[PDB]
This record gives C-alpha cells, sequence and structure tokens, in this order.
C-alpha cells in the first residue's frame, strides 16, 4: 500500500484535475512517458450529481450518485481506454475514490447525474448501486443536526455528515462490499492505486477492512502480488483531536502541513526564512518520509479556503511557485505530486473568492480538449503546470537523483540556500531582496553542467545559464533578486 508502483526511476505523479480521459491518453503518450511521470491522479471516476446551480462546480464530483464509470471526463469505455494505453507507455493511473459518502442530504431526487441514474437523497435511496436508508449513518450519528459540528469530537467527525454529505455506514459489511466491488472493477482494469477522499470522516479501521477486500494489481502490466497504492487524504494541521498516524496501517497520508508550511516560509509570513528548511521533514513535525504523499497546492486549497489557508502558493503566484515546487521536488523528503490546474475567472471580495466553485473549461457544461500550442504550453484555459520547463524539468530532476542523501546544505542565515542530492543534483535558491553570488560545494563530477530552471539541454550544449563545476566539486553561481526564476538546478543528465 506504500509503494506507488510506478515504474523504478520515475518518481512523481501529476494530478490532471477535470480532465477527460482521452486527453490524458493522449498526454500520457505524447508527453508523460517521454518525460519521466511516473503516473497521474484522475478526477473521481464514478457517477455524481449534476448541478446547475451554480453552473457545473469542480466540487460536484465529490457528491457521488453511483459507481457507473460515467462522468463528464468520459465512459466506462473511454476510462479503460486511458488506463490501457497509459500502462502500455508506463505510466500509471490513480483513481480519486470518494467512498465516505454519497451526495448532500438536500439534494433534489430525481435523475440529474452523469449517466441519468435515479437516486433520492431524502429517502436515502440510490438503487445504482444499491444503496438504501439502511446503508447510512443517520441512527449512529450523535449530533443535534446530523452533520460534523465539532472537530474535537473524533467519533462524530467519523459518524455524521461532512457539510450534509450522506455518510455511508462503513462498518457494514454490504457497504465495504459495494465499495471494494467499485474499487475491483477499477484495479481489475489497470488502476495502480487510490487517492482516498475524505479519510479523516472514516475510521482507520473501516478503511483497513475496504482495504482487505482489494485486489493485487493486474498482472498484464504488474509484477504477482503488487498491492495498490494508497494514500489517504487526513487534514492534520495539529491541534485536533484526529492524528493522520492513526492511519499509517493502511497506506500513506496527505501531508497539508507541508504545503502549508513550504508557502509561510516562501513568502516568508511571520520571520519565517528559507535557511530554516535545513531540517525539512519530521523535523517541521511532518509524518514519516515514507508515509507522505507532499505537494504544495491540491486541487481544494489553491482556491484559498482548504487547508493551509492563503499561505498556499498557486499557479497564480507563478514566480514563488516555481521555487516551492522546485524545492519539493529536489528535497528527498516524501513521494511528490504535482498540481495540473485549469484557469478561472477568481475574483475576490473582502479576501474570498467568489468564483471559487467554478468548474472546468466548458462549452454549455461539456469540458473542453485540452490543446496544445507549438511551445508546449497548453490552450483551452488550462494551465498544464506539469508543461512548464521549470517544473518539468524538476520532475526529471527527482528521477536522475532518486535515492541519493541529502547533502552539501548552504545557507546565508537569510533566504539563499543550496543543497545537494548525492553527486548526482545540485539546486540553488535565492528568496532574499538582494543578490547572490558565491561558489559552493556542489558534490558532483567535475564539468559542465546545463542549468535546467532557465533552460535544457538539447543537442550537446545548454539553452539557458551553464554552471562550471571544477576538480573540487566547488561552482559558481550567481542568482540576482530580479532573476525570472531565483532558483539554478543542475543534475547528472544536464552534464555536457
Ligand atoms: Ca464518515
Ligand atoms: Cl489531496
Amino acid at each position: 500500500q506504500y509503494s506507488p508502483n510506478t515504474q523504478q526511476g520515475r518518481t512523481s505523479i501529476v494530478h490532471l484535475f477535470e480532465w477527460r480521459w482521452v486527453d490524458i491518453a493522449l498526454e500520457c503518450e505524447r508527453y508523460l512517458a517521454p518525460k519521466g511521470f511516473g503516473g497521474v491522479q484522475v478526477s473521481p471516476p464514478n457517477e455524481n450529481v449534476a448541478i446547475y446551480n451554480p453552473f457545473r462546480p469542480w466540487w460536484e464530483r465529490y457528491q457521488p450518485v453511483s459507481y457507473k464509470l460515467c462522468t463528464r471526463s468520459g465512459n466506462e469505455d473511454e476510462f479503460r481506454n486511458m488506463v490501457t494505453r497509459c500502462n502500455n507507455v508506463g505510466v500509471r493511473i490513480y483513481v480519486d475514490a470518494v467512498i465516505n459518502h454519497m451526495c448532500g442530504n438536500a439534494v433534489s431526487a430525481g435523475t440529474s447525474s452523469t449517466c441519468g441514474s435515479y437516486f433520492n437523497p431524502g429517502s436515502r435511496d440510490f438503487p445504482a448501486v444499491p444503496y438504501s436508508g439502511w446503508d447510512f449513518n443517520d441512527g449512529k450519528c450523535k449530533t443535534g443536526s446530523g452533520d460534523i459540528e465539532n472537530y474535537n469530537d473524533a467519533t462524530q467527525v467519523r459518524d455524521c455528515r461532512l457539510t450534509g454529505l450522506l455518510d455511508l455506514a462503513l462498518e457494514k459489511d454490504y457497504v465495504r462490499s459495494k465499495i471494494a466491488e467499485y474499487m475491483n472493477h477499477l484495479i481489475d482494469i489497470g488502476v495502480a492505486g487510490f487517492r482516498l477522499d475524505a479519510s479523516k470522516h472514516m475510521w482507520p479501521g473501516d478503511i483497513k477492512a475496504i482495504l482487505d477486500k482489494l485486489h493485487n494489481l493486474n498482472s498484464n502490466w504488474f509484477p504477482a502480488g503488487s498491492k495498490p497504492f494508497i494514500y489517504q487524504e487526513v487534514i492534520d494541521l495539529g491541534g485536533e483531536p484526529i492524528k493522520s498516524s492513526d492511519y499509517f496501517g493502511n497506506g500513506r497520508v496527505t501531508e497539508f502541513k507541508y504545503g502549508a508550511k513550504l508557502g509561510t516560509v516562501i513568502r516568508k509570513w511571520n520571520g519565517e526564512k528559507m535557511s530554516y528548511l535545513k531540517n525539512w521533514g519530521e523535523g517541521w513535525g511532518f509524518v514519516p518520509s515514507d508515509r507522505a504523499l507532499v505537494f504544495v497546492d491540491n486541487h481544494d486549497n489553491q482556491r484559498g479556503h482548504g487547508a493551509g489557508g492563503a499561505s498556499i502558493l498557486t499557479f497564480w503566484d507563478a514566480r514563488l511557485y516555481k521555487m516551492a515546487v522546485g524545492f519539493m521536488l529536489a528535497h528527498p523528503y516524501g513521494f511528490t505530486r504535482v498540481m495540473s490546474s485549469y484557469r478561472w475567472p477568481r475574483q475576490f471580495q473582502n479576501g474570498n473568492d467568489v468564483n471559487d466553485w467554478v468548474g472546468p473549461p466548458n462549452n454549455n457544461g461539456v469540458i473542453k480538449e485540452v490543446t496544445i500550442n507549438p511551445d508546449t504550453t497548453c490552450g483551452n484555459d488550462w494551465v498544464c503546470e506539469h508543461r512548464w520547463r521549470q517544473i518539468r524539468n524538476m520532475v526529471i530532476f527527482r528521477n536522475v537523483v532518486d535515492g541519493q542523501p541529502f547533502t552539501n546544505w548552504y545557507d546565508n542565515g537569510s533566504n539563499q540556500v543550496a543543497f545537494g542530492r548525492g553527486n548526482r543534483g545540485f539546486i540553488v535558491f535565492n528568496n532574499d531582496d538582494w543578490s547572490f553570488s558565491l561558489t559552493l560545494q556542489t558534490g558532483l563530477p567535475a564539468g559542465t553542467y546545463c542549468d535546467v530552471i532557465s533552460g535544457d539541454k538539447i543537442n550537446g550544449n545548454c539553452t539557458g545559464i551553464k554552471i562550471y563545476v571544477s576538480d573540487d566539486g566547488k561552482a559558481h553561481f550567481s542568482i540576482s533578486n530580479s532573476a525570472e526564476d531565483p532558483f539554478i538546478a543542475i543534475h547528472a543528465e544536464s552534464k555536457l
């Protein structure tokens, strides 16, 4: 459950948030495979409520109606085609499994669903599963509202409705079995693992009982006895009774402290400074590295109201964001997930974005295709952060340095820092309001290296900055605080 099941030497996943299956299939073939990406987190592939007020928000996909593989991203045939095509080029698929709940209890009954299945939230009737009132936690929840009211009570957090979402009775073998039926359908299709949505809202032992029903991965693509990768979405920023360590027997956990603190450090909030990152990892109160799924932002919190609130860095903060993502991808802590987003008309009123509900780019509710521009960026309002040179090249950096120790740390006591990954890579950051210019020990073999942030190694030359490492392992680095990207990264495969 802890191993990602990526190909050896592929070390990240990318969240292709709200992408259609056909576009992901193409992306696997044309980009993710050649550029060394390990896999893709897909949006929930099961049927959800079609919500028209507001118009088709992203969050409708976190309100299940059934386990039919029938969504705005595509149908079952399209989903299977994507998984096959991606696996055939060695890029894995991880499913966002929405298994704590069905839809909101106040959603109107009918067939306003992505596959047209009937459902009746008021009567607890989801006949396409099927679930009935016997399958929800109405009777078990002890709060006066039936919803979660107080996160200091670990029981209600699990047994009551998260903001009114009908809460499945996950102690029941029937319910566990319907969820496992869905998940095993997906495993047998070829998926490599799962994000378990809303894991804080499930008992560790109920998750374990579901996981005990899961198959090993499809043996046409994976070695015998391969377990699905499991990463549990548990928001644990401290100060609540529920700790993500309670979930370690099931799989990895999302470490939301990671992006929250990296954001405060890079924004220099409350006197924080990059020099403090020397002991990044468990020293900052994080989970063990071998249980962490790390990320700068996720699909929730990039809208500003998630775990981390306002500190979270996103594509909107492109310059600082690239730096944060770069630090993450260079540092050995955790298994890394890169976000890939769409643009929306973000409109702040009184410090909050009133358009944070807006769904993916669409024509009358039909999600737009991802178009690829000649410069390799995307059109149709897809941001495609994973195609930004500075991010894609750091995904590659992480592959190149895989397994190498954190070493050769330098800092100036402020925001100019550097470190290496054994003898395979070195990275240098300047987040101070003045220039960096210093000779540093890099740990690398002598030679000329292309900076993969400002450029690329192409046809035996560098298109950007070149760094010259001497016989002693030392190299001079110069980074103005006015640089487009105030960080430089070099590695064994960027050597000329
Ligand atoms: Ca629950
Ligand atoms: Cl997440």
